[PDB]
């Protein structure tokens, strides 16, 4: 991700078939002639899409031009959470499946994985960053406190941001409860809240979204478990 000062991000297409699939996803969703009520509703929860972009002198070099969801914040606290029971898609080989489950074998049990967080600390006037190893080290014992850490800001636990996150996730859950046409593997929720002394939840990362004729039960499971953890944190 490259943050552009104009309030967009440039995401370089991943190698094929992943990058091309993510392009086609955005193209289908934001199709100008699209009057599919499900897909029109979905736009609310995605970064706004500005189309394929490549440098003037390099047509080979493909990016997606997306809304920077953090742009309206002064000191954004950002957490990326991969959603679902399976990080591998319906067309994964035995090795690929093994690779993906190996990356985090608790995915079926938990239904989500913290990919990373960036948390502004008022007292320090500085950022605390967690990488992929943080979330992958979280067990069932430690997942609540693992998530809680994101909301330690402003000399307190930010229960306001926790509550807001629940309410916004619930809207995304409601969308998933009323669509049977897309299944989402290895996609994320991007959480943002304001860390400054003076909330966004968006769906991102669509290299493994596939047509379906059933409920995306793994994604729903993830959302519901995430909501339950967040709910529990409100009792801290
Ligand atoms: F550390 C930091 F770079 F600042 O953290 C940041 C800052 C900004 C974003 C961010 O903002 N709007 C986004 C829209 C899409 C994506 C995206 N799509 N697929 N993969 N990532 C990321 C987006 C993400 C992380």
């Amino acid at each position: 991700i490259l943050q552009h000062p104009d309030g967009t991000v440039l995401k370089q297409l991943q190698p094929p078939p992943r990058g091309p699939r993510e392009l086609e996803f955005y193209n289908m969703v934001y199709a100008a002639d699209c009057f599919d009520g499900v897909l029109l509703e979905l736009r609310k929860y995605l970064p706004k899409y500005y189309g394929i972009w490549s440098p003037p002198t390099a047509p080979n070099d493909l990016y997606l031009k997306l809304e920077d969801v953090t742009h309206k914040f002064n000191k954004p606290c950002i957490m990326d959470v991969k959603i679902g029971q399976k990080s591998y898609d319906p067309f994964a080989s035995s090795e690929k499946i093994q690779q993906q489950v190996s990356k985090y074998p608790l995915m079926e049990e938990i239904g989500f994985l913290v990919l990373g967080m960036r948390v502004y600390h008022v007292h320090s006037d500085s950022y605390e960053t967690e990488n992929q190893h943080y979330g992958r080290s979280l067990t069932k014992e430690t997942i609540k406190d693992g998530v809680s850490r994101f909301f330690h800001n402003g000399y307190c636990l930010r229960k306001d941001a926790v509550a807001a996150s629940i309410q916004k996730i619930e809207k995304i859950l409601q969308w998933f409860e009323n669509q049977k046409q897309l299944n989402f593997y290895a996609s994320s929720l991007l959480f943002v809240y304001e860390g400054s002394s003076q909330v966004e939840v968006r769906m991102i990362d669509f290299a493994h979204v596939f047509p379906s004729n059933t409920i995306d039960e793994g994604y729903v499971y993830g959302l519901k478990h995430l909501i339950s953890v967040l709910r529990s944190i409100l009792d801290n």
